[PDB]
């Protein structure tokens, strides 16, 4: 099935202004993104807001102001962030979308006609922040924000509430056999493992059904009506994970704005998810309740869904209130842009809750961007050593020069399997074992005596050099997509040998080929200060 590779990210609650967390999804979404583009595959890379509910809406009111005033102004600060950040994303879609609210509409109209959409009562614990409804087990004491006794959620730590209410329900226990064939049909279809196997014990045991409408007062009116019903809204959660399929059905223009919604998902070639990349505290949403919806409907479902861990700062909570903060922007004004990127994808695996210092940061900036690759790509492209500026055409290759030849072959389809996992952290670490390999090489080789010594000799090692680095960086180009256009820059790579499967080949780029011209204070990253 050839077809637009579509991954997406969680749309964002507009409840409070951007974080990390939002930033490091939306990061994930955007290096698988980039990565197949790389290849040379259409892509469409989604991410978004999530603007209805009551969570939203009573943040709205907190600060006294329209829910349509609050969550443009937010969105706002969502886009802004994201452009700051430098993703390559092609949609921005916010749930207050007119082209949204008809979709799920049509979604709602699909579930009711299957039959699997009854008139019933959630009597229960809701947890507002999580917009997440849970049984007793799943709940336990605490303290409130004025400090007096309350019941929190197990799972977040946020006040839970109980709920009694006329609800249209979803049929969701009837969906239990369905789901444990499509799991145990596709073992690749969650990452990582352990959270697989989270959600299949889960099914096990047993669902509920699931109340998908509330009484239209108890969200202050910010929310899709029920089609056919004024008095109840549609479960903010129902409406939320339908971008996705809306998503997947707009006509996007040069400008990013939305121009046509289509009828049919097959039109576009996006639907269903080939990745849904997700946190681990939104996992039962996708992993449980979208794939019976998407059953009921007759939809296909998500090829795989993707759950990463949370960020700590210092080994501590990171939270305004409690002063521990941590601003990605800050930090890639005060790091480099590429460096925070290569960082948060590098330090932590999905299955990890990565923490973040300066001291590691500046060790990893310092240890492999600087010493690593910036060493590397500067010795091969000095003119001291490069004396032509050029791709030499390199002489008979030794044993050691084809051990090394053989790393660099062998790289393209390692690195390819881990970005397909996907685990982004593996795919880097595979590239730098290589990196690390040809520094090695070089400087047992020491290419700068061979200017003297052996001219013909230095070709051989420069040639393998240059295209170690031309193959590494094209791997790393969706880490570090601004740095590696400069090292392409420096080694004279021409536009076309950046992309496409055809270029994971050594040796697509020739001997005479010229390098780039050297600017005399020209650094690709400098070494920050160790405190
Ligand atoms: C359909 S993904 C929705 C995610 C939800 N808005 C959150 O922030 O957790």
């Amino acid at each position: 099935v050839e077809k637009v590779f579509f991954v997406t990210s969680p749309i964002y609650y507009v409840n409070a202004a951007p974080h990390i967390g939002h930033v490091y999804s939306t990061l994930i979404t955007d290096v698988i993104g980039r990565y197949h583009r790389v290849k040379g595959e259409r892509v469409f890379a989604l991410t978004g807001t999530d603007e209805h509910g009551q969570k939203v809406a009573e943040a709205a009111k907190q600060k006294q102001v329209s829910p349509y005033d609050f969550t443009t102004a937010v969105a706002g600060e969502f886009k802004k962030c994201f452009e700051q950040m430098d993703y390559s994303i092609d949609y921005f879609i916010r749930t207050t979308n007119e082209q949204h609210k008809a979709v799920v509409k049509e979604l709602w109209t699909k579930l009711e006609q299957k039959g699997d959409i009854y008139l019933g009562r959630y009597e229960g614990w809701y947890s507002i922040s999580d917009e997440s409804f849970l049984t007793p087990q799943n709940i336990t004491d605490g303290v409130d924000k004025d400090g007096n006794p309350c019941k929190v959620s197990l799972e977040s730590g946020h006040v839970v509430t109980w709920v009694s209410e006329e609800n249209y329900m979803f049929r969701l226990s009837a969906f239990r056999e369905r789901l444990l064939e499509w799991y145990h049909a596709n073992p690749g279809c969650i990452v990582p493992e352990f959270r697989r196997r989270e959600v299949i014990r889960a099914v096990e045991k047993g669902l509920p059904d699931l109340s998908v409408s509330r009484a239209r007062a108890t969200l202050h009116n910010w929310a899709i009506p029920v089609p056919g019903n004024p008095d109840h809204c549609v479960y903010v959660w129902l409406d939320a994970l339908t971008n996705y399929l809306t998503g997947s059905r707009l006509r996007v223009d040069e400008s990013g704005k939305e121009v046509s919604l289509v009828d049919d998902f097959n039109e576009l070639e996006r639907f269903p998810a080939d990745v849904h990349v997700i946190g681990k505290d939104i996992l039962k949403f996708h992993a449980i309740y979208w794939p019976a919806f998407l059953l009921s409907a007759g939809l296909p479902l998500p090829k795989k869904i993707v759950a990463h861990g949370w960020w700590t700062k210092d080994r501590k909570k990171i939270s305004k209130s409690l002063g521990n903060v941590f601003d990605p922007v800050e930090k890639a004004e005060e790091f480099g842009y590429d460096a925070l990127k290569y960082f948060l994808l590098r330090e932590s695996g999905f299955s990890d809750d990565g923490d973040y210092s300066d001291k590691n940061m500046i060790a990893r900036l310092n240890g492999e961007l600087a010493d690593t690759l910036g060493n590397l790509v500067m010795r091969c492209t000095s003119a001291k050593i490069n004396v032509n500026g050029e791709w030499p055409s390199p002489a008979a290759y030794t044993e050691e020069d084809e051990s090394l030849i053989q790393l660099i072959k062998d790289l393209p389809g390692t690195a390819d399997h881990y970005y397909l996992i996907p685990d982004i952290q593996k795919a880097i670490i595979a590239v730098f074992d290589v990196l690390r390999a040809i520094n090695a090489y070089v400087t047992d080789m020491a290419p700068w005596k061979l200017v003297k010594t052996d001219p013909e000799r230095l070709r051989t090692v420069l040639y393998i050099t240059l295209e170690g680095v031309r193959v590494t960086t094209l791997l790393l180009s969706p880490i570090l997509p601004r740095k590696s256009v400069v090292i392409f820059d420096m080694l004279g790579v021409p536009e076309v040998h950046r992309k496409g499967i055809e270029n994971f080949e050594f040796g697509a780029v020739p001997p005479g080929t010229r390098l780039g011209p050297a600017v005399e204070g020209e650094v690709l990253f400098s070494k920050r200060s160790t405190e």
